[PDB]
């Protein structure tokens, strides 16, 4: 399913995602849009390290999720790819919500430190009423 721009902005702040280890949502909006445009079924197979982004966030197969079909699986999350592929996005929010408590935070996801970091986000969330 393909999140409307409000839509997300009301789920991810109801999943309290809003200032989760100082990230706005209009921030954690950045990263969706970029990732994969609110697509939860969105998916990028990367023929390099075989690995795969999966959902609305793109997590990486290689250390936040098992596909079962990656070299070097780190699981860090300890959940299945497949649930990353959900209309319901509870699971990746929790996966994502681990992913920037590790050192590097957020800065994780180098499509929101192209696109999002140090630039002006609140076009993310304009008019959400959030």
């Amino acid at each position: 399913k393909v999140f409307e721009r409000c839509e997300l902005a009301r789920t991810l702040k109801r999943l309290g995602m809003d200032g989760y280890r100082g990230i706005s949502l209009a921030n954690w909006m950045c990263l969706a849009k970029w990732e994969s445009g609110y697509n939860t079924r969105a998916t990028n197979y990367n023929a390099g390290d075989r690995s795969t982004d999966y959902g609305i966030f793109q997590i990486n197969s290689r250390y936040w999720c098992n596909d079962g079909k990656t070299p070097g699986a780190v699981n860090a999350c300890h959940l299945s790819c497949s649930a990353l592929l959900q209309d319901n996005i509870a699971d990746a929010v929790a996966c994502l919500k681990r992913v920037v408590r590790d050192p590097q935070g957020i800065r994780a996801h180098v499509a929101w430190r192209n696109r999002c970091q140090n630039r002006d986000v609140r076009q993310y969330v304009q008019g959400c009423g959030v």
